RNA sequence: AGUUGUUAGUCUGUGUGGACCGACAAGGACAGUUCCAAAUCGGAAGCUGCUUAACACAGUUCUAACA
């Protein structure tokens, strides 16, 4: 008696809920409910159509089934195998074949990347198919029965079918039922015959013993067979284990042109960093070949080693560990950092009409004329960087950075670097995607920073300075603004966001950010076009990757798709957008139309007479920053002016391609900066505008600290800045006032917070003091607010003004549940914990400021 | 394998429709006197001293078990 039939026999004695959850034991699962949602609407892109694209994936990642050529599949079903196949690299047509019909699956026809080159056939049992030659041989037939028997004769036949296919091609088999003594001489015989080994996918349900024959990969069959025997067996008695959880398979959209995806690099201008990169690691460089790098450039790999919840917060934040997003955002690695760039950075998006570079053109040359109406460009310097570093103003290893600025074999660097600049070559401006190599990149970062930080150190971009952008303003203002927008008159107010705006930069949007080299002088107009087109429409990139024999890190290249991290990508991705919204504008109000964005040659003197008449006050009609934007046109024609948005590639996130844009009314529902904003009303009638975030989120990043140090010196302070700064910018959220009580009366009032709590650009940090909070939050508010005419300070934690019950629910509170009530009044409690746990300090009891306690 | 459904009750929304209103407050929540609401009284309507409906349609209301 084998051991799989025992494991058969023993599940088969199972009870139902027994059952129902010995099958989710340790196995890994995909969040659906996305997914489920979306089909069930009608979405034709970005969806996987069942769990197999998941599964599938999972075996792909690995090199363990590389598709490639005219890939079969048989028993495609609804179509998960096919539709994820067909957005890989050497993949060039699929045929999936089906039965179908009454109690079977039938193909689902979308439009994810790739449906260009899919052919599904239903009405086609694959039994009695002529089979044909096929490059990649994907099969996944089967059905589970409590019967071992049947599966065994089921799985024979199975095997029989598909061996007349099998002529030297990467293939991926299902076996459901491996553990018989036929079905394992058969499967030996197939495996003397072809090769290849025989492996179990962890995304597979418990309750089946299912297993995969993979081309790509040696091994012992019934070894194997045994070892996934014992993991059912061992799982059995094992306690239960909440299933892992994986995010869903994105699949982009679109036509698929596998003749216009090669890229080819301009090896003469990064050919010096590849030679560069080449020389340090020489021991291990070579030109890997299942590189999965579609549109991007693959120059090489060399092998690399591969690559915490703060205790006080969580000792007084204790109802929230229920909540699931909460823990949900505790939870980089080279296989999800694959995904993320196979799914996100790795497409190319068409070419604009030729019309509509010529508008875009247009819009760029006046709005940057219009930016430098009173400010010109000038070089930054090398001790305003050192100052800048100095002062700490995305990472915490800033103090390595801080000696490299004040060595001095750096600026040696720099310098022989910026002299090959003004000659025309990059040599070492190379960025990662995750202590030479360290100079070296810190040097690159300079050299952008004096080339084009102008356009920060100048605020280029401010709301006085240019009619839209909101730098320089701060959480604290961004309401204000979205309210003195909200007085104009006009229609909704669109917020319609950009799915991976920087991987949407067409070279157009380049070539036209470029322009502002027209206005500088000519010493520093060497340096700043070396920039632009040396390392911003060049660039070098290093990522890691994953493969049997450790992780490798790639060195690829492209033009297009703006780096993330890169100085002036926030100016820059500001221009881009403004321009953007600036067009979509036109378009609504009739200016521009689809013959328009069509000929090559669209006369501009419309377009530059709009321009110069209406573009500063429609530029007032919109609050930019980064790819975030909001938008009140003058009628809701603007919510099907899409022509000329799509056109240039920047295609809206969570809506179908065409579906007019959807616009509030309420400006407290506009999401800005991923917050919305809520008018209060003090006791003195005084009208208050503040930020708001669903609240998990705020609990979440709490209890994530980061780096912070593991010295309790530096959690606790980390949790007191925390506190502070929920104290105020989200002092109205009555969980967050009383949490932030308590940390601040939990920790000594001598020790000073560090370790900034936020990465945005929109956060002055004012929390990071030691001052009377009250006063901080009478500067921040009351003095120093353009938008409170009566400076009447506030005297007590109490006239500060509250959220209404009703929308405090809404966005997330606990008020109303038995275990935030019961956490409320045994705080002290909690607050006596931590003062125990931390030492001997002063503690000020800051909890008498709520009328609770008092 | 992928897919994954019924049954009964309960919370929304709407309509039909006489189909509700006010005062009040036990108690709870909240910590900004800020909100819930039993029980009671008063009125309103219906069928004669008693009642505050019932049904319909839809849910990613919740519950509870069955394929
Ligand atoms: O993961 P999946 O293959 O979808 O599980 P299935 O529900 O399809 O069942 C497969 C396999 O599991 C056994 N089984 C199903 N339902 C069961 C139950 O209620 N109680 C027991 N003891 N076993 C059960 C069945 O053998 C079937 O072949
Ligand atoms: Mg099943
Ligand atoms: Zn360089
Ligand atoms: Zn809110």
């Amino acid at each position: 008696e084998t051991l799989g039939e025992k494991w058969k026999k023993r599940l088969n004695q199972l009870s139902r809920k027994e059952f129902d959850l010995y099958k989710k034991s340790g196995i890994t699962e995909v969040d659906r409910t996305e997914a489920k949602e979306g089909l069930k609407r009608g979405e034709i892109t970005h969806h996987a159509v069942s769990r197999g694209s998941a599964k599938l994936q999972w075996f792909v990642e690995r090199n363990m089934v590389i598709p490639e050529g005219r890939v079969i599949d048989l028993g495609c079903g609804r179509g998960g195998w096919s539709y994820y196949c067909a957005g890989l690299k050497k993949v060039t047509e699929v045929r999936g074949y089906t039965k179908g019909g009454p109690g079977h699956e039938e193909p689902v026809p979308m439009s994810t990347y790739g449906w260009n080159i899919v052919k599904l056939m239903s009405g086609k049992d694959v039994f009695y198919l002529p089979p044909e030659k096929c490059d990649t041989l994907l099969c996944d037939i089967g059905e589970s029965s409590p019967s071992p028997t049947v599966e065994e004769s089921r799985t024979i036949r199975v095997l029989k079918m598909v061996e007349p296919w099998l002529k030297n091609n990467q293939f991926c088999i299902k076996v459901l039922n491996p553990y018989m003594p036929t079905v394992i001489e058969h499967l030996e015989r197939l495996q003397r015959k072809h090769g290849g080994m025989l492996v179990r996918n962890p995304l597979s349900r418990n309750s089946t013993h299912e297993m995969y024959w993979i081309s790509n990969g040696t091994g012992n069959i019934v070894s194997s067979v045994n070892m996934v025997s014992r993991l059912l067996l061992n799982r059995f008695t094992m306690t239960y284990r909440r299933p892992t959880i994986e995010k869903d398979v994105d699949l982009g959209a679109g036509t698929r042109h596998v003749n216009a995806e090669p890229e080819t690099p301009n090896m003469d201008v990064i050919g010096e960093r590849i030679r560069r990169i080449k020389e340090e690691h020489s021991s291990t460089w070579h030109y890997d070949d299942e590189n999965p790098y579609k549109t991007w450039a693959y120059h090489g790999s060399y092998e690399v080693k591969a690559t915490m919840i703060n205790g006080v917060v969580k000792l007084l934040t204790k109802p929230w560990d229920v909540v699931p997003t909460v823990t949900q955002m505790a939870m980089t690695t080279p296989f999800g950092q694959q995904r993320v760039f196979k799914e996100k950075v790795d497409t190319r998006t068409p070419k604009p009409m030729p019309g509509t570079r010529k508008v875009m053109e247009i819009t760029a040359g006046w709005l940057w004329r219009t930016l430098g109406r009173n400010k010109r460009p000038r070089l930054c310097t090398r001790e305003e960087f050192t100052k800048k570093v100095r002062t700490n103003a995305e990472e915490n290893q800033w103090d390595s950075a801080r000696a490299a600025v004040e060595d001095e074999e750096f600026w040696k660097l720099v310098d022989r670097e910026r002299e090959l600049h003004k000659q025309g070559k990059c040599g070492s401006c190379v960025y990662n995607m995750m202590r030479a190599i360290w100079y070296m990149w810190l040097g690159a970062r300079y050299l952008e920073f004096e080339a084009l930080g102008f356009l920060n150190e100048d605020h280029w971009f401010s709301r006085e300075n240019s009619y839209s952008g909101v730098e320089g303003e701060g959480l604290h203002k961004l309401g204000y603004i979205l309210r003195d927008i909200s007085k104009i008159p006009g229609g909704a107010m669109y917020a319609d966001d950009t799915a991976g705006w920087d991987t949407r930069i067409t070279e157009d949007d380049l070539h036209n950010e470029e322009k502002i080299t027209q206005q500088m002088d000519p010493e520093h107009r060497q340096l700043a076009n070396a920039i632009f087109k040396l390392t911003y429409q060049n660039k070098v990139v290093k990522v890691q990757r994953p493969t049997p024999k450790g992780t490798v890190m790639d060195i690829i290249s492209r033009k297009d798709q703006r780096g993330s991290g890169q100085v002036g990508t926030y100016g820059l991705n500001t221009f881009t957008n403004m321009e953007a919204q600036l067009i979509r504008q036109m378009e609504g109000e009739g200016v521009l139309s689809k013959t328009d964005l069509e000929n090559p040659h669209l006369l501009e003197k419309k377009i530059t007479q709009w321009l110069e008449t209406k573009g500063v006050e429609r530029l007032k009609r919109m609050a930019i920053s980064g790819d975030d934007c909001v938008v009140k046109p003058i009628d809701d024609r603007f919510a099907n002016a899409l022509l000329a948005l799509n056109d240039m590639g920047k295609v809206r996130k969570d809506i179908p391609q065409w579906q007019p844009s959807k616009g509030w009314h309420d400006w407290q529902q506009v999401p800005f900066c991923s917050h919305h904003f809520h008018e209060l009303i003090m006791k003195d009638g005084r009208k208050l505008v503040v930020p708001c975030r669903p609240q998990d989120e705020l609990i979440g990043r709490a209890r994530i600290s980061q780096g912070a140090g593991w010295s309790l010196k530096e959690t606790a302070c980390l949790g007191k800045a925390y506190a502070q700064m929920w104290a105020l910018m989200y002092f109205h959220r009555r969980d967050l006032r009383l949490a932030s009580n308590a940390i601040c009366s939990a920790v000594p009032v001598h020790w000073v917070p560090t370790s900034r709590t936020t990465w945005s650009i929109h956060a002055h940090h004012q929390w990071m003091t030691t001052e009377d909070m009250l006063t901080v939050w009478n500067r921040v508010w009351i003095e120093d607010n353009p938008w409170m005419e009566d400076k009447t300070p506030v005297t007590t934690w109490e006239d500060v003004p509250y959220l209404g019950k009703r929308e405090d629910q809404w966005c997330g509170s606990l008020i109303g549940l038995t275990s935030r009530a019961t956490w409320a009044q045994n705080i002290l409690t909690a607050i006596q914990q931590v003062r125990s746990l931390i030492g001997n300090e002063e503690f000020l009891d800051y909890m008498p400021s709520m009328k609770r306690f008092r």
